[PDB]
DNA sequence: GGACTACGGG
DNA sequence: CCCGTTAGTCC
């Protein structure tokens, strides 16, 4: 498996590598790509500035107050439920605006399909996604990450990872974004698997 | 009880 | 890199 691979590349760029590959063990991060882009797209944007779990139970209050069968809302039941509505489920206002307008992108076929996001490079994910209101940078590299299942993302650019990066490379003070990404440079093809690794590190203590 | 913890807004 | 936001956890 690729997983199997990025492990052992990982591994072969140095001691310190390798020893936070067998700290962590295996890689067990669980892509979505069966979800739609819409729903991939909200979902990193409520993730935006929030835990894992206040991410959680925000999506989880979506879900119960927007589906008719507590599945995740279509973009009709969506456009359906008023911005105050959306709100009290614990997205801030202006995530909820932002969320009203993806849904009624998707509702007009205004998103790339599904299809053709899953032939784009990062890049053009990038260029094509960035459009949207609330959706940058960081919201797209998650995206990949953890809907799409890309292997060679880097999102430098996450504070959190930049935390750990300070700790992995013995650093005395916050990298920046640039320097990130030349730190990580060797772990291309499976940067996304390296910053998984380094995210993986406040665990160990 | 809190401190603070990407993105658009003014 | 002016300013403020959503929630939950664990400092």
């Amino acid at each position: 498996s690729d997983y199997k691979r990025a492990e052992k590349h990982l591994s072969s760029i140095d001691n310190k590598w390798s020893s936070l590959v067998k700290k962590v063990g295996p890689c067990t991060l669980t892509p979505h790509p069966e979800h739609a882009p819409y729903e991939g797209i909200i979902r990193a944007i409520t993730s935006q500035k929030l835990s894992d779990a206040a991410t959680n139970s925000i999506i989880n209050k979506f879900c119960t107050q927007c589906s008719d069968n507590d599945e995740f809302p279509t973009p009709k039941q969506i456009m359906e439920t008023d911005v105050e509505t959306l709100h009290e489920c614990g997205f801030s206002k202006l995530k909820s605006q932002e969320i009203h307008i993806v849904a009624e992108a998707a509702l007009n076929k205004q998103i790339p399909s599904k299809s053709e996001i899953e032939k784009m490079s990062e890049e053009e994910l990038m260029e094509s996604l960035s459009k949207i209101k609330g959706v940058k940078r960081w919201t797209i590299e998650m995206y990949s990450i953890f809907t799409l299942g890309r292997l060679d993302i880097m999102p430098a650019d996450d504070s959190t990872l930049k935390n750990e990066a300070k700790e992995f490379f013995g650093l005395s003070s916050k990298p920046q974004t640039e320097e990130v990404e030349k730190l990580t440079k060797p772990c291309k093809p499976y940067r996304t698997i390296a910053a998984w690794y380094l995210w993986q590190i406040p665990k160990l203590h």
